[PDB]
């Protein structure tokens, strides 16, 4: 019998186990249906924009990582506003002040560890380019920012008001930091790879442990807590296969119900993005040879979301392409997910509902101008570079011209409402609440309301997506569930 | 004939005498009521940079004698009192009375100019201004500062702070505060040094920086002090030259362009007594209307404040003495559109044996008007600042009441067992409620706050910019008073809003890009 069964060993279930298992008496089982450290979920299929009258949405693949480490290189905190915002929801203690000794246990931040918001001791070591070493193409975009008013604020991760800054990462995954050979030796920490667990195990209302398929056969691992770290597409559906959510909708598929919990799969958060593509004149593609740029930026859109934008610039010699690439970082829709039936193998009807607030319509408008703004500066306006729309993650010709589209506005939006894409910032599928609010799922040290046995610890439980690339937020919260539960 | 005669010899108007003399074809006047105050003779009380508080101890002699204002909102059973308003009446006003603070505001607060209908008076465009009048001694080779402008800005060295400022430090960064360091260049919340403008330990007012000896030889400029402007003289639609009271005598003064800089409660009432505003208030003075603007005089300002005060215990004025400290720029989470609403200075005076913690609604909701009492050019307007008319004000003046408390519980401040009491902000002393048991009792905080909140003689707005087809706009980008010809406005006065920010710094930069208009 384990104390601690932690499903998925991802970013967060890494940090999980390291941290469940550093107490010898601690017996701890780390299961990940991928290998040791093709990478990703097959045949994973979303909704990506919200139905919408003239366009014609298809389900697209979303890459979900399959492999020890997981989803973990941009390593980046967002903003105070978004912590203290989680407290305002019902996340009693996810505070700013809360987090932040959290987000200073994970990192070793290479560049400003003696600095007092800064660690210089944790498993994750961060770094940003030195702006000496910036290209060229980079200055003459620095210096479009500066004739804006924007400051290099150096470092995103002390610093919050709009500027331009190197982008903090994380190069030498969680696996490495979190699962080092020093850990992996332990006695009491065992690591099952290339295992997936099928269904959790239930004594009445207790989780009691779960159903796995290893190698060819399916074994019982009891467990005294089973922790789901598996994401937050399947942390939720594993939530639904075993009985807990909107009853109606279990009962419809013939799942016995044992807690009704109509938050489950609901409040799914993402960041909605776009790209703006340029050839490479022979000017820019010289100056480009000699994560560069990130900018922080405000929409205008809503007053009460300020710092809603992330932008990158960014040129790249082999491809032959300068882009800017970016995405609504504090949107206003959100999504769902439900089952598609009782199958343990059935991925969920995932609907991101992109777009479904016009706000968030507004903001991708808001960010193209701004683009057309900075490069028109003339220190980027010396390039000549013809900038096209292109699907983010697809950055590649295709698109109609920017400065064409933006002078139609119906044209413009059903481009976007067409083409939005996401930035793989799946979060709030199972999010921390109040024990009296009916839309929570976990408690404020992830445990699943409703049941025993069973805690959540991952993506899945933020109550918003922060303003911020959702790796680190992940290692952060894991830190912090994990010396809840030590207690 | 003057080219330009430029009313009120302060902040904004020292800048545009300054700007448009420098073309020798440009003949300007500049008027100020006040006395001079040359180089080689600088009143004491003005002179004197490290007690700015001092022109306030002389009296009346230094400001606008009994120019008294309502404050906060009339509200059931709360009376309320007229109070004295202290503004400049000499060559350099606001800025050669001031307690010599100079910062910028944010980004967004020029931002929201632009979506105001201020068109070009966008941070982007607001910047380069600011560029220009400063020479930041600590930064001014960085990219948003200047190195060569004429008022100089710099800040206390952190390595020179008191014990007792080090130990309000450590009480922010527990509450996860950054020191900013640059308040003009860095725009998130966080703890700092203030940026401050003095030469040595002496006061720099824009009559030093705008005004001085090699300025003053312009045979094309002229400079009348003590003499008081009492009427702007029209033809028709047309402004065309001032009545001026110097000494007993009254004169003529003939003008191609008259520009108002006479501070945001004068400036607007100067209008009001020509003609321009709104028409009924008008008829009702039996003034004859020359355009029907309702905007004069509404949209009027200020920063809201508040004073928290201690008997400093022993070890308290032990730290204290040991080397404008301390700025605190932070959000009172009332409206998550105005972050970085409040502004807070701790600090302690072993003079008065008192600590304090005051502090300011710095991005307000409530806004007030001014109206003339009479037609008569000696009157002052009837000014109601209106303060906590939005119930958001008392929420963020509660709020930094709460933050200040979360601080002083700190281990590092609560060493010192201070016992924190409500003050006034502008006076403050003993008298108040204890803070911790007024915060026990909503009702009783309310109604303290309410009678006793202050301003900090931010004064702004009565004369805004905004659209040629707004109802409610006074001047054009340009300061160009819409209605009539040969009149701008171009001070404190036509500021859409106030901005988050002491407004001497935000006015130099208002009447630098004004002079710039008017000189292309
Ligand atoms: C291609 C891509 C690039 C990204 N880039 C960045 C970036 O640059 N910076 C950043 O901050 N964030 C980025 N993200 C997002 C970030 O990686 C995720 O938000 C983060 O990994 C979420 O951590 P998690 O622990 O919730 O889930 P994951 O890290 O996804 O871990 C879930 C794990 O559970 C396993 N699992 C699922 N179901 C079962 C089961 N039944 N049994 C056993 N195991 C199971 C999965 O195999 C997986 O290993 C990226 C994501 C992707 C997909
Ligand atoms: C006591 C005090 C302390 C302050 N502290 C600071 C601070 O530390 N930092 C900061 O940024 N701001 C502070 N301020 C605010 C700042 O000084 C003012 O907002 C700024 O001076 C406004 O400039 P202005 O040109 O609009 O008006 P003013 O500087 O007030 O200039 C108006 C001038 O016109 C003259 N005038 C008026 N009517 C007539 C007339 N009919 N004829 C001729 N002349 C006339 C007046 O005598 C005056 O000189 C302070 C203000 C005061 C009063």
């Amino acid at each position: 019998i384990f104390d601690y069964v932690i499903v998925g060993g991802g970013t967060a279930g890494s940090v999980l186990a390291n941290r469940l298992s550093a107490r010898p008496e601690n017996r701890v089982l780390l299961i990940e249906a991928g290998i040791d450290t093709k990478f990703f979920w097959p045949n994973l299929t979303i909704h990506r924009a919200a139905e919408h009258p003239g366009i014609t949405r298809e389900p697209q693949f979303y890459e979900q990582g399959r492999l020890l480490g997981g989803g973990s290189v941009v390593s980046n905190r967002g903003l105070p506003r978004d912590y203290d915002e989680w407290q305002a929801l019902g996340a009693d203690g996810w505070d700013w002040q809360g987090v932040l000794p959290y987000f200073i246990k994970t990192e070793r931040d290479a560049d400003y560890g003696d600095d007092p918001l800064h660690g210089n001791a944790g498993p994750i070591p961060i770094g940003r380019v030195d702006s000496r070493h910036w290209s060229d193409f980079t200055v003459a975009a620095t210096q479009a920012l500066e004739a804006a008013g924007l400051p290099n604020i150096h470092d995103q991760n002390a610093r919050f008001d709009d500027g331009y800054f190197p982008p903090a990462f994380t190069l030498k995954s969680a696996a490495r930091g979190y699962l080092d050979a020093s850990v992996r030796v332990r006695p009491n920490l065992s690591l099952w790879t290339e295992s997936r667990v099928l269904k959790l195990l239930t004594t009445g209302n207790a989780i009691t442990g779960v159903s796995v398929l290893r190698g060819r056969e399916t074994l019982q691992v009891q467990a005294r807590e089973v922790i789901l770290t598996a994401g937050a597409l399947q942390s939720p559906a594993i939530l639904l296969r075993t009985g807990i959510g909107p009853a109606a909708d279990l009962h419809a598929l013939g799942i016995p119900v044992l807690a009704d919990r109509p938050g489950v799969g609901r409040n799914l958060w993402e960041h909605s993005s776009i790209g703006v593509v340029a050839p490479l004149t022979e000017q820019a593609r010289a100056d480009a040879s000699t994560h560069q740029l990130g900018i922080r930026a405000s929409s205008g859109v809503d007053p009460a979301t300020p710092s809603d934008l992330f932008l990158h610039i960014g040129a790249d010699p082999v491809s032959g392409l300068a882009s800017a690439v970016f995405w609504v970082n504090k949107p206003s829709s959100t999504g769902w997910l439900k089952l598609k039936d009782a199958d343990p193998f059935s991925y969920p009807d995932v609907d991101f509902n992109l777009l479904s607030d016009p706000r968030d319509l507004g903001r991708l408008k808001a960010g193209l101008r701004l683009i057309t703004h900075y490069f028109a500066a003339p220190s980027l306006a010396k390039y000549g570079l013809a900038l096209a729309l292109s699907r983010f993650a697809a950055p590649q010709p295709g698109g109609p011209l920017l400065n064409d589209l933006l002078q139609d506005e119906a044209a413009l939006e059903r481009y976007l409402r067409t083409n939005v894409g996401g930035t793989w910032h799946a979060s709030g599928t199972a999010r921390i609440g109040r024990a009296d609010d009916s839309q929570a799922v976990v408690d404020k040290a992830g445990r699943v309301y409703g049941v025993t046995g069973l805690r959540v610890a991952d993506a899945s439980i933020m109550p918003t997506v922060p303003t911020a690339n959702t790796n680190l937020p992940t290692l952060m919260l894991a830190e912090k569930i994990a010396d809840a539960i030590l207690t």
